[PDB]
């Protein structure tokens, strides 16, 4: 209909023109070096006052509705399922990652053993977790944390050498890098966690358990590697 | 002091207290107000490492002022050198704030509130940015909130429904500082055998109590930033 494609044109106008300009050719769309900026992308995803929250609330009040975070489709106007998709990302991120308008999240982290690994170092935004024989506790984290220079890194010492970088990982997204990084996997019996085993140069085995507040935690944000937002709402 | 410690009191206001008293002058919770501080702007102040605060004692002041976890500290005493007291004790303020509620570089943390009962109260509402708790006199349970939390109406509120009449307002405090505005008003004590917990209690105007008790994070949670209830940034770093 006119009203569905007049409103596609708006979604790229207020929307989809400006998330493109700043985040083509960032981190964690793409593998590389330049990152995205976390106060702009709260700009986009903030739950209630984004940019594409205000765009639903203004433009599709009546054939969308908000389900606790979820956006579901009221029962010429069917949904691009691209965009659906979409928008229902965006908003499990948002419901992670910036509940306060601002990126800012927190989790813990239990250091694990492996055969022939001494000691384990990770850090993330000036946190740091020595990991060598104390009883193991979780550690609780903030992520992003204000810091000079943010970034994350993972060391760990073996039974044939002394202290080795496995990573250093520079930039506000240190810390989303690094988890890119990991073998993940469920954790047996652990709610809301995962198990996390990085393998360092040697072979050997650098494992943590990963306990969120809400969802995925930080392993939410892997969600928009190659993430596109559509150019169109209405098929 | 000497004419260096006076230019460095000089390029103080200009890089920092300046802006600081522009942004900041009459306006909530530095004052008792209608007009709201600017979060956003008060993290760019005083956020532990990266604030405008920080980044001056970085660049002006790091052979005679130091860090200690989230302290400053005098290292400094140079001859004839003195810090203003005042000083020292606004920017260890500041910093015990930023620990507590802007570890993300904006403000932002978590609290859990479990509602108490009172005589003739048979239910209460309290409202921050959106985030109701319900309490009707059942088996309490512990809630989570998160301040700030985005909301196109941020703000904070409390009402009552009690034996003498329906539904009323204790008070609706619109805007950023809603929840802080209300937690000011509570009457606030340690709470027994309840790690990081206070027992606050509002009185209401028909004179019973809407209890609650507070389960912090990290220190005094959303009560730290009742320390920048008349909080003045000292004019000047040296004697
Ligand atoms: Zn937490
Ligand atoms: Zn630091
Ligand atoms: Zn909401
Ligand atoms: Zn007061």
């Amino acid at each position: 209909t006119p009203a569905a494609e007049s409103l596609n044109a708006r979604w790229r106008t207020a929307v989809v023109d400006g998330w493109n300009n700043a985040f083509s050719g960032r981190y964690p769309f793409k593998n590389v070096s330049s990152d995205a900026s976390l106060p702009l992308l709260a700009k986009y995803l903030n739950t209630d006052t984004g940019r594409i929250a205000r765009f639903l609330q203004n433009n599709l009040s009546g054939v969308l509705h908000r389900e606790g975070s979820r956006w579901v489709p009221d029962t010429g106007l069917t949904f691009n399922p691209a965009f659906l998709k979409a928008i229902n990302t965006l908003s499990e991120i948002a419901d992670v990652a910036f509940t306060t308008g601002n990126a800012g999240l927190h989790f813990e982290l239990r250091p694990g053993t492996a055969a022939g690994v001494m000691q384990t170092t990770l850090i993330t935004d000036n946190q740091k977790l020595i990991y060598v024989n104390q009883m193991p506790v979780w550690k609780r984290f903030t992520w992003p944390a204000d810091t000079e220079a943010p970034g994350a890194s993972l060391s760990w010492v073996s039974t044939q050498a002394g202290t080795r970088q496995y990573a250093d990982l520079p930039g506000s997204w240190g810390l989303i890098r690094l988890l890119e990084m990991a073998r993940r996997k469920a954790a047996p019996g652990v709610a809301s966690g995962w198990s996390l085993s990085w393998q360092a140069q040697d072979g050997r085995m650098l494992n943590y358990t990963l306990r969120t507040e809400a969802g995925e935690g930080p392993l939410v944000l892997l969600k928009l590697r190659n993430f596109v937002l559509p150019e169109t709402v209405f098929e």
